[PDB]
């Protein structure tokens, strides 16, 4: 399918995910039939050539995807600036016989690769006017095409919802806030914590989120005039009512109302001579720009690697140079220039003192996660104290994420004027009353933990109708928000469908979707499942590790998950698996061999290692035990097997940064939603909620927030194998099958 | 066997292991029959009295083992100082009838803590002066027992060879270098990192070994005159000569010559002005106190704490007031006094510009590893050029600290003028050819990889002999150094029994332990033990919060180890397991039982949770399905049961700062004791090894380093089972079998 | 004996290739008139290929077409009381071993004690080809298996034909 050259290179500032782009590109390149190039020291070895160019093939990107930084460099260059340089750059790529060129980098290389595409023909007729090439040559390469790809941990770039590399400086971020809260809180001590991102408030923003933070500078919503008293107020307020430490976070690009930059040794110094705290500063340093990626920047820098490729090769000359980027969940793709100027101009608006242009032009997102923020950070006083009454549940496994959403859906119910009740143990519990009052400070320091601190069960409940309607008639409890999996869905469909026999059920109710396996309906990715990608992505590391020290050896590993293919699928694609084996691709036994002479094949390389994946339930017979004796017989002489089930391991620890923002923003917007229509349902003085409208499921569709009636679900719901009828992650599947050989 | 009170308490800086030292001293206190009192925010709630002393019990410091900082405060006090604050002090004591006192902080608390006791009579004659107490009451308590505990981070106090928190303030440490070198790497920048230790270059020490840093500063070692034209040499050789990066440790007390404070802005402002490289400083800061505490910071809180209890309670008052430390690697016990005067002593020697005798007066231990440091940062040109030959061999499965051997014996070897081979796949590898000769810039970088970067295999070499021989002459090998676990052993000990047969195996072989299991003959830790009890802890600490979220569960975990159950019971006392069952404490059925129905009784308290250990063999027939039917069996309608298999994921991933600093040293000491037995040998033109000293096992005893010759501990060995007879480890079973109810 | 459609045996190696084999082959004779099957597994013929595997791979590559149980003939084998071939061919071998070791024991008996030193001493009674033979333990030893506890040549491998064939 191809008969041309690709050449790639990192340029700029590095960040974790680029060696996982690389990877990407040059196997998506080999496998459509074009050669690859890797170029060294970005636009400095483009710049000089020679040994900085040289063709790589399958095992050049090889056991490089778990790696930080990138393995061809990304120096600075100087002299690409200039014509001269820029011509020489020409010059080595048509000695190369390079004609596509796919750059990963911010906005200055990008910029730089795109004058390199628009003066290209000046440089040949240069070339060929000092007499370096021939006519012939020059006609043959006449164009450049580029592909840009942003790898960034600032998330500046306009035309692109996360930058390679931002989810794991947040990885970073958050593991130095989760080993400052320790002693913060021994010692009762401020913390001053000063983050990266150079103009951009998004890493600052999202780490208070996730932190919990009692304060907050970023450049794009500067402080109020006389902010040092409101900051003195608020710090006063919190270490005085019960909150024990008080963080403060401050990106480096951080400025007053006047543009001035507000330095974390100023807010020390402030803290200290009108409060008296004993107080610290901390720089994080360059410690964001390193480490292991993420999972998710690993199977983003994958995708975009891959859609890179294409752009190359379905490119023409009257085409625009591209960047590929996130909108929504897709890999959407947008023209170069324009994303470069809307980043300038955001840029030029926030420096001009249009600090509510820059705002309105980076995207509402950004003011929504600031707003939300600024709510839960401190308790505003209440004014409405409605008659209304809430209750909280957990139900099914435990997640990592369900005491963030709730400690965010309590803390607004109680800003609300609600009175807000917690129920331990689910549906079980509601029907064994145990329920009780929840304060602002019951629930705090919740954000960090995993698990469920309420406590969850499987139990569903028509079993217990009878005890549920009690419990719900006598605490005049108006609405249930039940955060779980499946198990939430299938009992807030069965409270629904019982509404007639029941007039205590005509309640407003929510569920917020938590679970590892993601196979609630409703939405693209359930509270709880970036957390299990990571520890399955981490045991699998170290599993292929191990096989590597022991050279010549197979792994089959046995991943959580039900029915959903999901854990497994993404998880293989994260760590580089051979095989992936998922219910929702049937495999029959040729599959089996036609996957056991590939790994014989592969065998014969200079990776002697294996390792697939399979999903728990993916076959009714071709179980773990089955695919290891096959693995081992029909391998025999050329390599051994081993087996692991990676048992509740995957539930995770500590939720990841997503997984904490994720919740707490689900958290708020089902809470508010549950305010809205429990005001719309009450009538001549009582609440009563009969329509399929309000029982629903939060979740994050293709593009924003949706509220699904439970019910209409229904139709789309697999209560069998409890999973939706179509899932959008399927598409997958092929990027994982070509990334393996 | 108690009748009487203890009290406990944290002050000074706080370490991340102070959890698991107040567990420990409450349960065992509790244990023995004693009340045990929980004082809060140290000397200040000790002055202040009232609600900051509040009696505990079995579940007042439950989960907590597996978090940093302490949860009873440790604020700093001023009133204590003072005669009157500690009268308070003794009053209120007096009024909770607490006689014996625990102390948990550095030199300064403890000082504090036997001044208390010094005059506690005294006070009391006050107390009874002005009427506060009774005579009989002052007739009572009439004296104060105190027991010291040392956590810091530093370790500089004197008597203890590593202080309560300091191997965690090393991962946090080498967390933040392994995510620096990245982007280091990938940009070609010096970095400067700024690690903490007051007066004390320990920390920055071990960092910089474990991390190949290419300079250290440490006040213990100034830097002599005019030593920027000497850094600047070694910095200039190491980038020009193939090493990408430089990384730069400064501690935080680092001094001159004059004992002028270095400050690490000058140290960048001299790379940038004198060699121009990219150059970037970070200040790690108050990261290093806090975070999760290592696996060996909790088992040695959790012995240390026992061990203040027990000198609590067999206390006199003509004893001295005493400190738990560590000497070899058991728990002894030492005057308080006297561990103070001689950290105060060092600490003058130090000021007074006596380095010398402040390096003599603190041990030889830091002077080794500074000289160790040195030797393996840069190559020093050798001189002897020596005829000798060497190869290293992988044998046995890969773990972590195998590359940090290899690295630090073929650099030894470079430098004392051998020509040094490296074997691909063990014995095998040697039946099979597969040596090459290897350089000092060949083996660059190993030390931060797991795994095995040669090769390991399970093969033994008598049934390939005639093979071995040829290899073994052909490239004139006259010494092997094969670093593995049991099968290294047993490798060593086949070569040494055919040496009538061959005489080629006249040759001088050395033996580094290396193996999870810990299982080797002639040492007291394996190389990589330490990597694979903090794998095993992180994945057990997330299975015990799956059981919490999920209430009324209980788990089955099933450890790596063969036979041998150090893995089982380091791991269960270092996530408060409730049983591990071990091969060398046969368990029938009735014990079984005896478990199940104390599992039974916990479930009605409010830790609704189980977790017990499984050695992979520790039984023939009740395997890890059996326990699972048991306990769901006999615990139906009380709990319910899971299993986990943590399997290959107990190699883990990357080597500890332990594992690094440990393979590094013994990689050192056995080539250093390889080319004095390899002269030693050499007569009339040729080398003839035949006495069995000429093949021993390093490894480290009780107190220091020793090599056992290989068929001397054969008489010690259990080839059936693949274990040594006696093993020193067997008695921290009754401290597991304690701290669980 | 039981018109068995297949029996895995060690001394016939199998790979996963002769096992689809006979799946479809089982397919294919689903559908005649005789719609059953039955294979017979050796306890120790495969290290991997255990009876849960074959279990299993007949059952998923026979799915809509047929189902497949597992049988362990356990101890049952050994049988209750012996046919008449076993009590006369024990009867007869006790006979003439007890012959045989006569005729020995005053052979090797010389100045007034017994005195058994030859290999020919030491004996295997047995039923060959054609009749009885004593062969000695130690000329035995070059003609066995003492990982696998059986002799290298067998006679009865030429019986293997005339199952395949009479199974279609
Ligand atoms: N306008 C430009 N023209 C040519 N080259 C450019 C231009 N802007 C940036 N570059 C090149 O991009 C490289 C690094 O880009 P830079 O802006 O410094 O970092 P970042 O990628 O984070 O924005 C530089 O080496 C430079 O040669
Ligand atoms: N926790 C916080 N962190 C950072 N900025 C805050 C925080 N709380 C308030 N602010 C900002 O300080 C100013 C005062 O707070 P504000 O929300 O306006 O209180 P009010 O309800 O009186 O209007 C506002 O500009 C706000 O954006
Ligand atoms: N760790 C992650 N896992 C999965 N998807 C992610 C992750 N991080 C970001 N995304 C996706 O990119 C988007 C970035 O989210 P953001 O713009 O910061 O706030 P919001 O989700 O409210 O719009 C997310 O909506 C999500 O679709
Ligand atoms: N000589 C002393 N007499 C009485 N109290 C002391 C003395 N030295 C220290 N303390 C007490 O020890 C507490 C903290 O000890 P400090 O030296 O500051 O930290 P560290 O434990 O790290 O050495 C202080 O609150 C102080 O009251
Ligand atoms: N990698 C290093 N890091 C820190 N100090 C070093 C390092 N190498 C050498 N030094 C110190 O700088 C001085 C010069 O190095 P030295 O080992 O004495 O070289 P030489 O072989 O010429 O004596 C010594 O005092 C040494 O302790
Ligand atoms: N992570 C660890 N695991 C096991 N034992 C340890 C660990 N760290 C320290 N120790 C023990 O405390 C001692 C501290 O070692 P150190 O004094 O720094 O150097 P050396 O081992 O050469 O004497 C070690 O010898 C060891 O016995
Ligand atoms: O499939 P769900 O209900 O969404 O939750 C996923 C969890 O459920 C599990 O089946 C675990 O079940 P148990 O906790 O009952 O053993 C795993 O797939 C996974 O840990
Ligand atoms: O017992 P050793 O040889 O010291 O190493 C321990 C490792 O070896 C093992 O036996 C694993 O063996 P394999 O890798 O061959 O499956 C486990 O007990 C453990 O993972
Ligand atoms: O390593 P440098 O050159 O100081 O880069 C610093 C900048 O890196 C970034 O991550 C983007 O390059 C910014 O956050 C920061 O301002
Ligand atoms: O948090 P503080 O008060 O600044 O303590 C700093 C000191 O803590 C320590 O860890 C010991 O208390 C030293 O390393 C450091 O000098």
């Amino acid at each position: 399918g191809a008969g041309k050259a690709i050449g790639v290179l990192t340029s700029g500032g590095d960040a974790q995910g680029m060696n996982a782009a690389v990877r990407a590109v040059t196997r998506m390149g080999i496998y459509v039939g074009a050669k690859v190039f890797l170029i060294y020291e970005g636009y400095e070895g483009l710049v000089e050539g020679g040994e900085n160019i040289k063709q790589a093939n399958w095992l050049s990107v090889s056991n490089i995807i778990q790696l930080g930084g990138t393995i061809i460099g990304s120096a600075r260059c100087k002299a690409f600036t200039t014509r001269e340089g820029r011509r020489a750059a020409a010059y080595n790529l048509v000695q190369h016989g390079i004609t596509n060129l796919c750059v990963i980098g911010g906005d200055g290389s990008l910029t730089g690769a795109n004058i390199f595409r628009s003066e290209w023909g000046s440089l040949l007729e240069e070339l060929v006017a000092e007499g370096k090439i021939s006519e012939t040559t020059a006609r043959t390469y006449s164009h450049l095409n580029i592909a840009g790809l942003v790898g960034s941990i600032d998330n500046d770039f306009c035309g692109t919802d996360m930058t390679i590399g931002t989810d794991s400086a947040l990885h970073r971020i958050m593991e130095v806030i989760d080993a400052i809260t320790t002693t913060a809180q021994s010692h009762q001590r401020t913390f001053v914590l000063e983050v990266m991102g150079r103009h951009c408030g998004y890493l600052a923003l999202v780490s208070a989120l996730a932190s919990g933070a009692d304060w907050l500078f970023i450049p794009e919503a500067p402080p109020e005039d006389g902010w040092e008293n409101f900051m003195c107020e608020r710090l006063g307020e919190t270490r005085s009512r019960g909150s024990r430490l008080n963080i403060i976070i401050i990106a480096e690009g951080a400025i007053d109302r006047n543009g001035k930059p507000i330095s974390s040794s100023y807010v020390k110094d402030l803290v200290v001579q009108r409060l008296g705290f004993d107080t610290r500063v901390t720089v994080l340093g360059h410690v964001q720009r390193g480490g292991t990626p993420s999972a998710f920047d690993r199977i983003l820098s994958s995708k975009m690697g891959m859609e890179a490729v294409m752009a190359l090769l379905e490119a023409t000359p009257d085409t625009p140079a591209c960047v590929v980027t996130l909108s929504g969940n897709q890999s959407v793709r947008l023209p170069l220039m324009e994303c470069v100027q809307m980043t300038k101009e955001v840029q030029k608006a926030m420096d001009d003192k249009r600090f509510d242009e820059a705002t309105q032009l980076r995207g509402g997102s950004f003011e929504n996660n600031w707003n939300i923020y600024k709510l839960l950070a401190h308790q505003k006083p209440p004014k409405e104290k409605s008659n209304f009454s809430l209750a909280i549940l957990n139900v099914g496994a435990p997640a990592a994420g369900m005491n963030a959403a709730v400690r965010s859906a309590v803390r607004t119910g109680i800003s609300h004027g609600h009175t807000v009740y917690v129920v331990h143990d689910g549906f079980e519990g509601l029907a064994k009353g145990q329920v009780q009052e929840v304060g602002w400070h019951d629930v705090a320091g919740w954000l960090g933990r995993g698990g469920s601190m309420l406590g969850t069960k499987r139990t569903l409940p028509k079993g217990q109708l009878e005890s549920i309607v009690e419990n719900i008639r006598i605490y005049g409890i108006h609405a249930l928000l039940v955060v779980g999996g499946f198990e939430a869905y299938e009992g807030v469909l069965q409270l629904v469908e019982a509404r007639g026999r029941y007039e205590e059920l005509c309640i407003v109710m929510c569920v917020i979707p938590a679970t590892i396996s993601n196979n609630v309906p409703g939405t693209d990715f359930s509270l709880g499942s970036d957390t299990a990608v990571n520890a399955a992505m981490e045991s699998c590391d170290r599993i292929k590790q191990s096989a590597s020290g022991t050279k010549r050896r197979v792994f089959i590993v046995e991943t959580m998950g039900g029915y959903c293919g999901y854990l497994a699928t993404v998880t293989g694609i994260a760590v580089g698996a051979d095989a992936a084996y998922v219910f929702e691709d049937p495999f029959n036994i040729h599959d089996l061999k036609v996957n056991v002479e590939h790994m014989t094949e592969k065998m014969k390389t200079d990776i002697q290692r294996g390792l697939v994946l399979r999903n728990e339930k993916c076959h009714d017979y071709y179980t773990t035990e089955f695919l290891y004796n096959l693995y081992s017989s029909e391998g025999k002489g050329v390599f051994d097997c081993r087996t692991n089930v990676l048992g509740h391991l995957q539930q995770g620890g500590a939720p990841t940064p997503f997984d904490r923002n994720y919740g707490t923003k689900l958290g708020v917007k089902a809470m508010l939603w549950l305010s809205e229509k429990l005001r719309e349902v009450y009538r001549k003085g009582r609440v009563f909620a009969n329509a399929p409208d309000s029982a629903c499921v939060i979740g994050l569709k293709k593009k924003a927030v949706a509220f699904s009636p439970v019910t209409e679900l229904k139709k789309d719901t697999d209560f069998e194998h409890r999973m939706p009828r179509e899932q959008w992650w399927l598409s997958l599947r092929l990027m994982l099958k070509m990334l393996a050989q």
